């Protein structure tokens, strides 16, 4: 027998089986399934990747909560608070697994990621995204959505996730959804908290760095990539990682057309990152 | 949806094409089995798609893929044995209404980028030398399961090792399909149906026999214990001419972390010629 499902309300389910039958159940009676995966500790960010969901006509929306320790090389847990986010955004369904639920016989076949996952974020965490794309296709089977939702702000992770359901056949439209911003430009994290006054105040370099490149993109990409460095100069404590220009899907970047610009910087203790769209010429 | 002609047997190659189609089935009720196979088939495919056949409303789709991926370098991919014809001919005798026969460009587009990495026991018995080709086969596999989204999907007990890496594939990775194992088809004298088998010439073929009573022999001595169960086999592997083991190991059914209690599993390859033959059977400890 399928679990119980009430329409309106927020239904909790922590079995990989359960989901999955509410979804398949609810499939078959004319809704869309949405996933939107996340690791709790929501803020505005998360919210915009709900938003993006709920808009589908149609649509159920499946948020998941799951700290996954396979992409860890002390993470924030507000389950109660969470949860009435959601109930307050007219989510139906939240996924709240255990450890040993999603890894009932620990860690035995895994995803691995083609080299992009090597470059960028993989430099200083070698086997991250070998855990978020393990993760990620198996909230994917167990869930089976029509689309799922992912920020632009993580892009290398976005453009990898692309790559598993292009490579692995899988039946789901990946949808980036653009990242949510402080008044001042930074990128919403829940990491942000971190930052002393300070580093809060200079945090906004990057993305003050990566819009001014956009647009002294007209002057072509050495002038963009100049801007965005003479920005990250001008800020004290922001230790520059990379400060790469790429094609969309993270190859080399063309001689002219459309592109992505990527940022990551250390701040103290505290690793923030960011990207924007970049059109060249 | 391209064209389906029920009752007659229908060859797609685009992966797009069947994906479609089996949808479209899947829609309307029917229930889809998927039989992965490399081709040059034989009696023990038959029995695979036979067991398919049999499951009620079913529709059979017999994927026909040398894959590239599970080969090592050589001329093993170059040398697999390919007899399209004759395997159409044998489906269509069947009843079996899809054939998906796909290029090596549709499934490998991207050449390898993101692959399944299997567990430790890829590394052990046929992986040991061959690193490399359970991650081989449990890629394409997988992506056959997502394309055809199959109800059930059947492998033979013959490659025993790649079976139980096919269970760990579906339960890791939370796939929505039922794995299949169907027994070995034999030929008279015992002999593992398998298309490398017309590599044996009159005299190896008749050493052969060897593997099968070898593991018969242990599964009836098995009443006497392990030790007096794998010295049986031995002893027969022994008195065959020409026949070099490669290895003969009794591991627990799941082939994993776990000592052998009970029930078993023995496993056998070894060369004749440059003919490597693989055999197991199951074992049941101590039990008449
Ligand atoms: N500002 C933002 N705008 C849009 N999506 C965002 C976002 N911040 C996070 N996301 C998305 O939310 C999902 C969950 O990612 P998390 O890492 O759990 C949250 P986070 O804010 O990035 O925390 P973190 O600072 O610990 O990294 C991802 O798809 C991520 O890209
Ligand atoms: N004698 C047999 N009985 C039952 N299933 C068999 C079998 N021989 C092969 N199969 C199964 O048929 C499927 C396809 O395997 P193939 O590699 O295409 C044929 P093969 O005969 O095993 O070729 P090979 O000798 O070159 O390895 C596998 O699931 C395999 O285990
Ligand atoms: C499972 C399989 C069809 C994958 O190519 C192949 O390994 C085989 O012949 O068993
Ligand atoms: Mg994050």
């Amino acid at each position: 027998a399928i679990p119980a499902f009430h329409p309106g309300e927020l239904n909790v389910y922590s079995a990989p089986g359960d989901v999955a039958d509410v979804s398949r159940a609810l499939r078959l009676t004319g809704r869309r399934v949405m996933l939107v995966p996340t690791m709790g500790a929501l803020h505005e960010g998360h919210l915009a990747l709900v938003r993006a969901a709920k808009r589908v006509p149609g649509s159920v929306v499946v948020v998941s909560i799951f700290v996954n320790p396979m992409q860890f090389g002390a993470y924030p847990r507000t389950p109660d608070d969470d949860l009435a986010q959601l109930r307050a955004e007219g989510v139906e369904i939240a996924f709240t697994p255990t450890t040993a639920a999603m890894y009932p016989d620990g860690l035995r076949t895994t995803v691995q990621p083609g080299p992009l996952a090597a470059e960028l974020e993989g430099g200083p965490r070698p086997t991250h995204f070998a855990g978020v794309l393990t993760v990620v296709l198996k909230l994917l089977q167990i869930v089976r959505p029509d689309r799922v939702f992912f920020g632009e702000k993580d892009y290398q992770q976005l453009v990898l996730i692309r790559q598993l359901v292009a490579d692995f056949n899988l039946d789901v439209a990946v949808v980036g959804v653009p990242t949510v911003r402080e008044a001042d430009g930074l990128a919403m994290s829940s990491r942000n908290r971190y930052l002393d006054p300070a580093q809060r105040a200079a945090a906004v370099a990057l993305s003050a760095a990566l819009t001014a490149a956009a647009h002294a993109a007209t002057a072509g990409a050495q002038a963009a990539l100049d801007a965005a460095r003479a920005v990250l100069d001008a800020a004290p404590g922001v230790a520059v990682d990379y400060l790469e220009l790429r094609d969309i899907g993270l190859g080399p970047m063309p001689l002219n057309g459309s592109g992505r610009l990527l940022v990551a910087a250390r701040l103290g203790t505290t690793r923030l990152l960011d990207n924007i769209a970049i059109e060249i010429g």
